[PDB]
């Protein structure tokens, strides 16, 4: 009937992912509890559900489309092969929100040099799969523990010498007394669909939604720059803010030394450069947001 | 009172989009989650915050100047108070852009539906007794009446109705409740209201300022500014499937002669089912940009 | 310590305005009472407000945002046990606009600050209150409370309070009249005395260019219209933008052109009618994020 | 089908009336959002419910049972009625908890104040029927304003010159400047019964479960007392504490001179009584509880 | 080191656990906590995670419900391990069933025949389709499994009841029971030291005395003394009632006994019928026989 | 000031204990989560609900009668209104058994604190010790979370409340020396108060020590046979001796009845069941006096 795409229940995740479908149209009126929601202007339907269900429910093809993390994602195909299963999907686009690095991690006091260190320890993770894969690549060996959660405190609390967890920032390592030794896996949020074919219509409203995204990550870190300059500069701030494609160049009321210049620039870039600017004589400096890009 | 009174709702996505906004039409305030009465600290506005079933009736009653309220729960009133003997009277400013919804009747969906006479004699829950009275008695059908104040969705399941009469929005709660909507009795959204009796002068110019701004947000909902890159000489087939507002800005390009960015405002929707023929009439760079407020 | 380290309010809208500010001037960050930012070497320490002082005294943290209030009560503290804080004021923020005020029970007369003569007060800053009263040369009793100050008439802790007022909503619930000002506050960016090391002194220079554009932008808009060519310069008296209105053809239109000009908003809004009196259409208000001289 | 019961959803009353049903032996477990909740040792059903609604769930028989205020069900029969229906219930008993004071109330002036004083005045209340009953019977004229909830915060807001709200303690009056003036409705939380009789089953199960409330209310407030004393001092410490009947007497080992004496007390009357009790030789003297008495 | 105790992060059974380990005299007030007058550390954990815990011997107790416990018993034993354990106690809380449900509106087990079956038991649920023959879909969900059919993710159901309400709100009927579990207090297979053993066995005792207390009151009344035989009759005591004298009184005397609850209110008004008066019903906290 | 006044704290395990003793001793109230001045029910008694730290000035200044505080906030704050040079001064009416802590120095996981830089909420109680054992070091005064202090690089050490101890676990921190212990303490101001006051004062501490002298222990019943009274006395006295009472038609065994503190109990339970006893009950007692 309608398109279905289920993403997280909770996290940073969860809420990065309805951001998402509400800057591509998507108009859904959503309770704090409720696990189904229906647009109210679009045919989808929004299937909140537990991160590590995702993967299976797309594989199954009982849902269209899903956003999951790489490292859910290849958590649950590993399983499924390792049962003797062929699971597939589509990726449509890696994202730009979810990043983390799966890691190693061991006390800070204990003294590592290299990966045999690891040796017949116990290890604690949320993904025992990733894990073991890893370790049987570069033969070392070594006691699983498995844990849902809290997984950094699996040291302290003596159910194991050493941890595999996601970071992000470091702090959660840090507050551990945790040093980060090995990056095995790294992942970002992405969008996935189901293998088997959809119906024309559903396929057209996935092409629609994919225009949309790409719209958004394009401007994602994107600013509108507006300054003035007296016209002779315009060749010296064309050759530091050069815009998407050329600066667009606007006459100034009863003014012919000075016109308006506007440029499209990634905003990091555009604070690097901005005294250089002003140095040139641009004045007036304007940044407006973007909230999306089609280059 | 000195200052201009703004009664909205205590909770609810319809507050949280009311003191939006207020914000977006230069009201400054702070709204700690406890306080009932907030003061403006650049106007001289106070905010009341109140049940929304109360709110009507400080409007009719003319001891609030203005009010931010559904339609539902306005005309749920209006009808209380006539059915009392009274005349209740407010001035309708605008008609706003959210708290949508519909008061339907929905049935448990085993429940046979061929029209409305299958509701006659049954126990129909709602909130809006009043709203479906009226209903009820225009369309001759007898039923008994259950008054639940929240929760009227699991009334049937419950056993303490055979039917209800609840808003819907998405559509999500009926059928978390095995429910079935079958026919919609009144449509609402979120209004502006003021109360009958005059201002002083230098409240209704507050107001009218106010108003000013709520044109411009309302206006300029759902459009967006968007910008692009295009050669000249397709610029009649550009301004084809994207006009503006009135027509599109045409800006020169650095040390280019064949190209030039054009500028619209285009409802957003409208802007995505032509981007693709934009694409191939050589559009590029192509941006959307927000619009806050729009007066045309 | 390797990273840029800044020192914010645990609770409160002004530690809700920090983490935007910060946000705005491009720190990216997750936040734990230590957090990481993910892009720049940064790291901001979540801490009560009346503790963020005394680690810039110390030189223990770079940077820290806070109160005027707070950064001074606690400077009052330090000099009266013979110590000689010093910081560096970076600069005076656009947010935690607050009045210290003495305040009576709506009842109480009052006529002169000698009405306060004798009487039990009740604040959280005991410094500012007592330079105050010492300036003015009013005895009075002093009653050190850490919150719910405006209760303490009620409640019979004290006749009289000195607190923080902003709406004036939270002394009229506790029919309070504010009588006297004492001190007038906003949040502040201040830096520790001792010098940085190079590369963080260059990273602060880089996030003080953004603060600036941010507070340059604050309650302006950029303003596009269309206008008759014949009235540029009625509309340019009205509207005149930062420097001289911006000036756009039209599409098949040799009458009219676009206007834009940058305005704060709420002149913006008391010219709009004599802007539309004058022919302008298709008004525009669009939001500005920085502004840069 | 089973027998049904109807209970506030939230407040102290809704928290009093499950442990009540526990005390008088109905197993259940309410999640914090479960609406209908079954009984796992009974045949009962709680419906947890807005107190306003519960009346009118009893008046038209669609729940068997309710624990409401005294007030909300007041109120709910004079609406009623004044809408020409004819509302009827079974009282069963006034219960142990949920008592408040229904009271008009002024801003604090510094002069004595009365019921006169509400003449033409606004009054908000959320009891428009038990204000107007009680206005009418005392011919004072006045202008009704409804409020469902923080009716105090109504003067400051210049909503009303006055209130008729609900009083326990008087905290929230004194908090918002108010002066209670005039008390116009007694209240206390009601177990009452559908007017059309129950089928024998189910009533069979509310008598059950009537006598353990009268169990339970009965005991509330007394303890049982047990102390030592000389055996020539019981008539005096049998007049300065009596027991329900009379003291228990008990022997103690190796002891010819001395008895342990037992005696049912309210706990006050045993506080105000315990130093002469001690002044007669009593020693060793415990208080211990006492969760249901018949008499 | 201090004895090790895993129990439950979250829901009934967690504050359960907590509230039995008081009862036998554990104070404490975190994923870690550690007694203030013991020398026990308790381990907040997800349950899940807590039948491995106690097979790898890392932790010495648990309270887990039987269904976790099998489930991950049947899970590491389908790994080619061999999993052990002490059961120490089955324990009076966590009741629930494991029940196959269907959406309402079912004759025998066969209508599951080809089903897709959602549940966050793939073992158990395996293990029982396996045992009567019947092919189906498994769908595995970690949560909210009630919600499945309604949102098309399966066709039926394999959860937990208790009351039966979530199944009821979702309009699902119970079908056929699979597994019924309690929560039970489990200990590692490898043997404690002597001290570690000790404290185990105190606080077994205790345990023991909770539990024989449950449901049971100390029911205390005044009778005439020529009513003692017909009273006893109705109301036995543990083994036969206290008689105590009152005062003064030479025709009456009062009469205590333990009872379970529900047994006296059944009896109560033949006991008044017999003469009984100032009948007071109190708590008993421990028993033993 | 009609009415008999008691500052309680606004949070923490304190404060759920203090209300729960005023309830066990009879003082009838509804403490809303948002109230700050309660009026008790049925007694004239008001409860202010405030910030432990504010608690000990408004005994000292005597604008409130009675507060509920641990003796570590307490001597901080008399310590402080000392180095100002003020004789603060109250009554103390009892040491209550509950928030237990201690105040430790604790390190990364005493000498070793020369010159360190120390992170504490209790400044005074903190100088007094240094001073008195002759360690110079560098005072950081942090109003919470002082745990994260040496991870968060803004001191050495810290000197912190442990309980448990989970705490400084948790954030890889060893408590190393102990500086103060404390408990929750009733005090009443030192200004005399009324003769009605006073007397509602005295009532209240009859019943706070009647809950102490019940906490930890229960009535124990049981059964045995009469020859074996005197070995079951001697394992299991009362406090005084046991109350020994007929069975129903039994002239070989008694049930014999004797207060006991529970874990004593439990440790002769054994012993008990070896002399012959049987259906052996534990009963609650709420208050007991001598
Ligand atoms: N993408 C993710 N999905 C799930 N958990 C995450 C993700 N990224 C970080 N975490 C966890 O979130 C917490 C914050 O990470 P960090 O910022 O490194 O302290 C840690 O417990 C991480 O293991
Ligand atoms: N404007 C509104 N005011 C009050 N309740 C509403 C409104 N719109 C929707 N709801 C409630 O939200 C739920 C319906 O939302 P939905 O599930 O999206 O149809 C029902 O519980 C409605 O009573
Ligand atoms: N900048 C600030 N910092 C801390 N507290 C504040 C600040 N501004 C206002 N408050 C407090 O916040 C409450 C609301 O202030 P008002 O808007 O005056 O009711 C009062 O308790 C004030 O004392
Ligand atoms: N039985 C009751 N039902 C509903 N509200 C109550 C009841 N008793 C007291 N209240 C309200 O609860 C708050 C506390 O009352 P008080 O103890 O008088 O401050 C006030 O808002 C009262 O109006
Ligand atoms: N021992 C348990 N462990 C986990 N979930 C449970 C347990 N017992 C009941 N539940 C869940 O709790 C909810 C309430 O059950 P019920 O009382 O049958 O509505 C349902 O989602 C059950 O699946
Ligand atoms: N009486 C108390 N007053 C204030 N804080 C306390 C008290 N007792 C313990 N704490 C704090 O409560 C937390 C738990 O202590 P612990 O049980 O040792 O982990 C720690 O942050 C202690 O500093
Ligand atoms: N011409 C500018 C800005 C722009 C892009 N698209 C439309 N205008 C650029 O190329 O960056
Ligand atoms: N000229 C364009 C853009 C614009 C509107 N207003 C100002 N500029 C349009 O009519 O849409
Ligand atoms: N030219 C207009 C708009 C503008 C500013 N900067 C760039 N463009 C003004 O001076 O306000
Ligand atoms: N005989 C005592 C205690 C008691 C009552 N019932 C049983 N025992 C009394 O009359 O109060
Ligand atoms: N003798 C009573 C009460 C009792 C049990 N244990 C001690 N006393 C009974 O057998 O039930
Ligand atoms: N006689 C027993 C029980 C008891 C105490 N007080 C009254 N009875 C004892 O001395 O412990
Ligand atoms: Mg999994
Ligand atoms: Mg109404
Ligand atoms: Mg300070
Ligand atoms: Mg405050
Ligand atoms: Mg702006
Ligand atoms: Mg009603
Ligand atoms: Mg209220
Ligand atoms: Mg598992
Ligand atoms: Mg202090």
């Amino acid at each position: 009937t309608r398109l279905r795409i289920a993403i997280q229940k909770s996290g940073r995740l969860s809420k990065e992912s309805i951001e998402l479908l509400s800057e591509c149209g998507v108009k859904m009126h959503i309770h704090e509890q409720s696990l189904i929601a229906f647009s109210t202007n679009l045919p989808i339907d929004i299937l909140r559900v537990r991160d590590d269900d995702i993967p299976g429910l797309i594989f199954d093809g009982v849902v269209d489309l899903g956003i999951i993390g790489e490292n859910v994602l290849e958590e649950n195909e590993l399983e499924r092969q390792s049962l003797g299963e062929n699971p597939s999907y589509k990726l449509l686009k890696k994202l730009d929100f979810g990043y983390c690095r799966l890691s190693l991690a061991l006390p800070q006091e204990n003294k590592f040099q290299n990966l045999k260190d690891f040796e017949g320890l116990r290890i604690a993770t949320s993904y025992p799969q990733l894990l073991k894969r890893f370790m049987k690549e570069n033969g070392i060996n070594y006691k699983n523990c498995t844990l849902t959660g809290s997984v950094e405190v699996a040291p302290r609390a003596n159910l194991a010498d050493a941890i595999c967890d996601l970071v992000s920032s470091g702090a959660t390592l840090q507050a551990n007394n945790l040093k980060e030794v090995k990056v095995i896996y790294e992942s970002r949020a992405c969008l996935i669909q189901k293998e088997n074919a959809l119906s024309k219509e559903k396929q057209a409203l996935v092409d629609k939604i994919m225009l949309r995204v790409a719209g958004v990550m394009q401007a994602r870190e994107s600013k509108y720059i507006m300054l003035h300059a007296p016209k002779e500069k315009l060749d010296k701030i064309q050759a530091l803010l050069p815009g998407v494609e050329r600066p667009t160049i606007l006459p100034l009321a009863h003014d012919e030394k000075n016109v308006a210049l506007h440029m499209v620039s990634k905003e990091n870039l555009f604070w690097e450069t901005m005294e250089a600017l002003k140095e040139e004589g641009a004045s007036s400096i304007l940044v407006l947001p973007i909230e999306k890009m089609l280059k």
